[PDB]
């Protein structure tokens, strides 16, 4: 198959993602490869097209600010449809983390700093994610790489929801589901993994006198990142600005 976007030819390889959105793995005229994002608009109401539209100008915007948010090369809007020409990336976070049975502590760590940069920099335009999970990074040669920004309209899980979201959102919001990531990456599962039930897992979030488990590993400053992202108290949670000072993204 083939698809032009803005007069030049792409040749199909795969298809990566798909509601009304489809990804694709494709190649250009110059055998180059990227990947197409393509989106129906056929049955988008205003304040659907208006989201897209905003999310697509703060991913162009913030492109020049950091390498850690995922490159946009060029891009086709019309009434009917648009197609986002971006980088391809290897796998997705979520995906990766489900088929590797552990995770060295450096790549993780390194892992870690880009969450912290991606987000770090989306925090300095305004902008909080809402919905971080494994899922909206992608690995791009050994890089981890920010794919949205949480503005446009793993399907609505509830294991990276920070208290305050559930009761009712600052950037301290974005901060418990970056501590629920790592947790996953160094504990294997997400801190309320265990409880099957979303209404007793919704309950347990909340719940100041339900202690999160933090099991000793040799890693005292990977153990102290977590409890401090972990506090339910979003007044209590330390910032990305002080998360980028931490020994554990800076001893070494
Ligand atoms: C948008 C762009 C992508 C680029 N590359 C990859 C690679 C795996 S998922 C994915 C993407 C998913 N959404």
């Amino acid at each position: 198959q083939s698809m032009s976007v803005k007069g030049r030819i792409y040749s199909i390889l795969k298809q990566i993602g798909s509601g009304s959105s489809k990804v694709f793995q494709v190649l250009n005229e110059k055998k180059q490869i990227y990947a197409i994002k393509y989106v129906n608009l056929e049955e988008a109401d205003n304040q659907t097209l208006d989201s897209y539209r905003n999310e697509i100008a703060y991913l162009n915007k913030l492109q020049q600010h950091s390498d850690k948010i995922i490159r946009l090369y060029d891009y086709e809007i019309t009434d009917q449809y648009i197609y986002m020409v971006m980088e391809c990336g290897n796998i997705d976070l979520n995906s990766w983390l489900k088929k590797k049975k552990s995770i060295d502590p450096w790549e993780r760590k390194s892992y870690w700093k880009n969450m912290l940069e991606a987000v770090h920099t989306i925090h300095q335009h305004g902008i909080v994610h809402s919905d971080l999970k494994p899922a909206n990074f992608l690995i791009v040669d050994g890089m981890l790489k920010l794919i949205d920004f949480g503005i446009a309209n793993q399907v609505g899980t509830v294991n990276y929801m920070p208290p305050e979201a559930i009761k009712d959102i600052s950037p301290k919001s974005d901060v418990w589901s970056l501590g629920c990531i790592l947790y996953y990456m160094t504990y294997g599962k997400t801190p309320f993994q265990q409880i099957i039930n979303q209404i007793s897992k919704l309950h347990a979030i909340i719940d100041p006198n339900h202690e999160i488990e933090f099991p000793d590993i040799p890693e005292k400053d990977l153990q102290d990142v977590l409890k401090c992202c972990l506090k339910r108290d979003p007044k209590q949670r330390i910032s990305i600005p002080e998360l980028l000072a931490h020994p554990y993204v800076q001893i070494q």
